[PDB]
């Protein structure tokens, strides 16, 4: 039926069991549970879920701080908040840390399953886009630093740009360091 | 008092009015309204809203097709669906086309304002990511096509890489063309 790996985070045990029953009847896999933010971070690090269902308010460590950590280290693909609190200050924190949904307790159960589906898909889309950005940024910066190092090597040695690139390559091969690290060493403080 | 520009799309005038009253009381600007998918596409193209609230079940053209069009041509920053139906086929289509929220009628009003805040924030974030990807890709492709053109000129002319680049520069400036446009002509599926 519905596919996804879910972690449930709430300090009230019966509320966790009610949510658990709902998502298991939908066919999601509940890969872990937690009662405070420290447990939430721990469980998400181990399980690496598609989604965290979390109350913003919990003992010891609140859900917003736990969520900030979970997004920051990408321990789950998406976070959806479930809380009795819905003031603008709490929702501004939840949206700025990165949450994909926020339903207010008592839960409208019919909305929960659609919200989970949307949040899982959007979270994995976002992870893909951030990976694209990382790769593209790396390739562009490596081209830039290699170009700058080539210019420096030409000016210092009086070689051609082709010979400078072959210097960077042969150094990279023989050392077993990337040409961008070689180039950074050539460029430093210039 | 919230901030955001919203289009409300529902075939029922009373439901449009109920939602309008809620979001206006919250402080959002309703920039347009529609009763079918063709109207919704047109309104979004004129208004370019931060969010469109859309029913799936509509005559003439349904919400999923209109939403797919709105995402494809970036006519709104986010879509949230509002349907009496919550089945897996409708939710699969909504998530794949790229919706950020799906909520199920009759509306749990207390969730609506939080879901709007999340969806607007996530939509603006995603547009930033997509913009960064396009900028990085264009810069990288310009570098790549110039590199390819330089190597072609070197091999045909038997000039140095430096002289090849100055050829591309001189052509670009004399023709008042982008150097990538010149390089595209030099490469011409070589
Ligand atoms: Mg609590
Ligand atoms: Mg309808
Ligand atoms: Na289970
Ligand atoms: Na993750
Ligand atoms: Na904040
Ligand atoms: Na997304
Ligand atoms: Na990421
Ligand atoms: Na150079
Ligand atoms: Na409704
Ligand atoms: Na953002
Ligand atoms: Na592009
Ligand atoms: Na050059
Ligand atoms: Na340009």
């Amino acid at each position: 039926n519905m596919d996804g790996r879910i972690v449930i985070v709430d300090d009230e045990p019966i509320t966790r069991l009610d949510i658990r029953d709902i998502v298991i009847e939908a066919g999601y896999e509940v890969v872990g549970e937690a009662a405070d933010g420290f447990e939430a971070i721990e469980v998400c690090k181990k399980t690496q879920p598609d989604l965290v269902l979390m109350d913003i308010q919990m003992p010891i460590l609140d859900g917003l701080k736990a969520g900030k950590k979970i997004v920051q280290d990408q321990l789950a693909s998406s976070i959806v908040f479930l809380s009795a609190y819905s003031d603008v200050q709490n929702t501004d924190k939840a949206k700025k840390l990165g949450a994909l949904g926020y339903l207010v307790k008592p839960l409208d159960e019919k909305s929960l399953i659609p919200t989970i589906e949307m949040s899982i898909e959007r979270g994995k889309q976002t992870q893909l886009l951030l990976s694209q950005i990382d790769k593209l940024s790396l390739k562009l910066e490596e081209r830039k630093i290699i170009e700058k190092a080539k210019g420096i090597l030409v000016k210092e040695n009086h070689i051609s740009e082709e010979e400078a690139y072959q210097m960077l390559r042969t150094l990279s091969m023989n050392k077993r360091a990337r040409m961008s690290e070689i180039a950074e060493l050539i460029v430093m403080d210039d």
